[PDB]
DNA sequence: TCTTGGGTCCTAGGACCC
DNA sequence: GGGTCCTAGGACCC
């Protein structure tokens, strides 16, 4: 009993929306991120700029060395939110089984769909068309019998393409597939696996589960299953935000608490406004704060608390500021809150 | 070049409880 | 002594 699962993913999402809204940006290298003097990274970049080596996560310092004519934008969320909202209403036309992973991505289970003679392929195509019409924005898709393979599949023919994997093709496909392409395995993990000869799913299939469990725990079991193309996770549609927070990174580090306090003052309204959006009474399960020093270590203190409170956050922030820091600069302060349990 | 801001989920020790 | 809450931290994702 195989399911038909689609992963959709908008191409170069933030940049695409900029370039839509300003055709002049179309053929020159642009990126959304915080400027160099702001100590920012790149959020995303268009293809002209990727050409040069610009990636997401890359410090803006490096983006500009690498691509000195890089036009840099601060980004417009309402515009990204608006677009997201539309793409989702578009998915809704084809199924209710929709699980968004971020503004620009969603899984659809389309198994029990009656939409295109039950052709997953035709469905993805129909959604990539209609997203283009309607948004002037391209999207790529992956189709597969499970979440992670549709995920990997949606990258394989991007931009503005799609790619299908049938159950027939799966074992071939997993044989040479590098563990790192599996969601949940990044740098650190890949490096461990490698260091013990494991690089592809292929290699994990020759592996003893008992051992994978000894040295990664619940992660070993995931690895092991995914290697076999096993992925039982259902598209759910019911997930809710569990927390919210707000953080800022100074252009220069701060060494005096007077400054730190100044920062927090500026952050609380923002974290109040966001939380009101979702909880007018301001009722939370815990609040707390976050500091990250010059040696880039980061620490957080967070306790049970019943209702967002500016003073308490300033309080605990001073404890923190005293009791852990020992004279390093401080690059960022942030606040945080954990939503009630329902 | 010099390392964001918004989140998720997993681990682990000690408190607390039957 | 075996679970569950509390808190801190880390790897990961977009
Ligand atoms: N590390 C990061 N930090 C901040 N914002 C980020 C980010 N990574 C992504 N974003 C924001 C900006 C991104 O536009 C958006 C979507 O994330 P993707 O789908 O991973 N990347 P995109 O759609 O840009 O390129 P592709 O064509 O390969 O899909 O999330
Ligand atoms: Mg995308
Ligand atoms: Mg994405």
């Amino acid at each position: 009993g195989s399911r038909k699962i689609i992963h959709v993913d908008m191409d170069c999402f933030f940049a695409a929306v900029e370039m839509r809204d300003n055709p002049a940006l179309r053929d020159i290298p642009i990126a959304i991120g915080g400027s160099r003097e702001r100590r920012g990274v790149i959020s995303t970049a268009n293809y002209p700029a990727r050409k040069f080596g610009v990636r997401s996560a890359m410090p803006t310092g490096m983006a500009l060395a690498l691509c000195p004519h890089l036009t840099l934008l601060p980004g417009r969320f309402d515009a990204y939110k608006e677009a997201s909202n539309h793409i989702r209403e578009i998915f809704s036309r084809y199924t209710s089984r929709i699980e968004p992973l971020s503004l620009d991505e969603a899984y659809l289970d389309v198994t029990d769909s009656v939409h295109c003679h039950g052709s997953a392929t035709l469905i993805a195509q129909e959604i990539r068309q209609t997203i283009f019409n309607e948004l002037q924005l391209t999207a790529s898709a992956g189709v597969a019998p499970v979440k992670f393979l549709a995920k990997i599949a949606s990258d394989m023919n991007k931009p503005n393409g799609q790619f299908v994997i049938t159950p027939a093709e799966v074992p071939a496909f997993l044989q040479t597939l590098p563990l790192a392409k599996i969601p949940g395995v990044g740098k650190v993990s890949a490096a461990k696996l490698e260091a013990m000869g494991l690089r592809t799913c292929g290699d994990v299939q020759a592996c003893d589960l008992v051992m994978l469990l000894k040295r990664f725990g619940k992660f070993g079991r995931i690895l092991w299953e995914r290697s076999q193309g096993i992925d039982e996770r259902d598209v759910n549609s019911e997930r809710l935000r569990k927390s919210v927070g707000v953080e800022r990174t100074m252009a220069e580090d701060i060494h005096h608490w007077s400054e730190c306090e100044a920062i927090i003052e500026r952050l609380y309204p923002e974290l109040e406004r966001r939380l009101a959006k979702v909880k007018p009474d301001l009722l939370i399960a815990r609040q707390g704060v976050k500091l990250k020093f010059d040696d880039f270590q980061q620490t957080t203190q967070e306790h049970v608390w019943p209702r967002l409170n500016k003073a308490d956050l300033i309080a605990t922030a001073r404890k923190t500021w005293d009791e852990r820091r020992g004279g390093r600069g401080v690059r960022l302060v942030g606040l945080h809150v954990t939503l009630l349990d329902p």
